[PDB]
């Protein structure tokens, strides 16, 4: 059993990974459809224009898994379709789907971040992770 954080986590990496693969694509068939290219050719950062790049280091990891984490778990399918219309509004590409992830995710942890902190804070008095141990930690099993 894990926790519904990691669900999260999976579901947040799952849609960049397959958006950000299905982007990659999408650059491939652009390159294609305007021909030119001998063998193959720059992404976005060998010659062209860079700026930001598609990477998910482990820095970039953290930063979003720590955002994942701080998401609400019903939140979370919001998100998602919100991230995948509005990929889809603008079109697939690798460095839309790192931006605009990265954008969205931060747009909505500002907002739902505000309201974790605020409603902990005003209902300290009513603070209450677990409720109680019972048999399913007798028969959890191993991973």
């Amino acid at each position: 059993a894990r926790s519904p954080a990691e669900m999260v986590l999976e579901t947040l990496m799952m849609e960049l990974t397959g958006q950000m693969r299905e982007a990659e694509r999408q650059q491939r068939e652009r390159s294609n459809a305007v021909r030119k290219v001998c063998t193959g050719v720059d992404y976005s950062w060998l010659a062209s224009t860079p700026d930001s790049t598609y990477d998910l280091s482990p820095i970039e990891r953290l930063q979003l898994e720590d955002v994942c984490v701080k998401i609400h778990p019903s939140y979370c399918g919001p998100a998602i379709l919100r991230f995948r219309q509005l990929l889809a509004e603008q079109e697939p590409e690798v460095q839309e789907v790192s931006q605009l992830f990265r954008s969205v995710l931060q747009e909505v942890l500002e907002r739902m971040k505000q309201e974790e902190e605020a409603h902990k804070l005003t209902r300290q008095w009513s603070l209450r992770p677990r409720g109680s141990l019972a048999t399913f930690e007798t028969e959890a099993e191993i991973d």
